[PDB]
């Protein structure tokens, strides 16, 4: 299981 | 299972 | 299962 | 199962 | 099953 | 099974 | 199974 | 199974 | 299984 | 299993 999340402001 | 989410403001 | 979502503002 | 959604503003 | 949806504003 | 979709704005 | 999707803005 | 998705803004 | 996703802003 | 994701701002 590969879980990825990223936020760029 | 591959789970991906990204936000670009 | 491949799950993908991305938001570009 | 391939699930894809993207939003471009 | 291939599920695709995209929005371009 | 070959599944292909592309969007060009 | 080959699954491909690309978006070009 | 080959799963590919790319976004170009 | 080959899983690939890339975002270019 | 090969899992790859990259973001370029």
């Amino acid at each position: 299981q590969y879980n990825n999340q990223n936020n760029f402001v």
